[PDB]
């Protein structure tokens, strides 16, 4: 039982210690493509890079590089693409990746400005009548509708491949209330958001992998994928208490470095899974 695990760590105040064991135990694989000089301006942070073996490749000949990783959770039948918040010069690459990977949903866990600094380019349109065109990748993006709620916003976007004149509907799920510092006090609104993403079909295997990002694509983004996969495994397994958060987290870190950036995010991830378990053990 992980509810017990939680009390013992919390009573002992040993979150920082747990977190360090994860750090020391985590995989390290080469990131040679990310560190090429021609890609320096495609990385928002010098210390956050995709591993070569799991990086997403753009279907480009000049430069196929984008700071994005495929997380493949085989037992759960879930795949995610985790990426950084786009830079002013990588918005076209971002939407190219969504197109090429056949994704249905984009999950955004940050605000464009936090702590007085820009964390992400404004990569979607803010008004229906002012569409965006990405000339480098030949894509057009139109805002179709926007549903603003207290904790999150959902947008319907139309992505058009100008080369083929094909169009696809993309759902943008934007969690807007993650605090500038720390983690939410309660996981309730985070879990409600996660279940809205689930209910949309965006995580389902008929579609390409959902795209998840925050600023670096490892902290908040990691919390989202970890909670979703843990809750799914507790639905699937004969023994739900066989699901270990630390084991799942180390498996995901084989695919992208640094997932879960602070001991507070680790604690929050436990809280979200524990609370979410109450709903998937059957509270209709
Ligand atoms: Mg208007």
């Amino acid at each position: 039982e992980m509810e017990k695990e939680f009390e013992q760590i919390d009573k002992s105040g040993s979150w920082a210690a747990i977190y360090q064991d994860i750090r020391h135990e985590a995989s390290d694989f080469p990131c040679r493509v990310a560190k090429l000089p021609k890609n320096k301006n495609r990385n928002r942070y010098r210390d956050v890079s995709p591993f070569d073996h799991s990086r997403i490749k753009l279907h480009q000949e000049d430069n196929d590089y984008i700071n994005a990783s495929l997380i493949k959770m085989e037992e759960a039948q879930r795949s995610y693409i985790l990426t950084q918040g786009p830079l002013p010069n990588t918005c076209g690459h971002f939407w190219e990746m969504v197109w090429e990977q056949k994704s249905r949903g984009v999950v955004m866990l940050n605000r464009v400005m936090e702590k007085g600094s820009l964390k992400c380019a404004q990569y979607w349109p803010q008004k229906e009548e002012k569409e965006m065109i990405f000339e480098d990748t030949n894509l057009k993006l139109t805002l179709i509708s926007e549903d603003i709620k207290s904790y999150y916003t959902v947008r319907q976007l139309e992505l058009e491949n100008l080369t083929t004149q094909e169009t696809r509907e993309i759902l943008h799920f934007h969690y807007t209330t993650w605090p500038d510092f720390g983690v939410p006090e309660s996981p309730a609104s985070f879990l409600n958001f996660l279940f809205k993403v689930r209910e949309s079909g965006s995580l389902s295997p008929e579609h390409g992998p959902v795209v998840v990002h925050c600023s670096a694509g490892i902290g908040r983004s990691g919390t989202f994928c970890l909670a979703d996969t843990c809750l799914l495994l507790m639905d699937k397994r004969k023994d739900p208490s066989s699901v270990g958060i630390k084991k799942v987290l180390l498996e995901m870190r084989k695919f992208r470095m640094g997932l879960i950036q602070t001991a507070d995010q680790l604690r929050f991830s436990y809280l979200a899974v524990i609370e979410g378990a109450k709903f998937i053990m059957g509270d209709s």
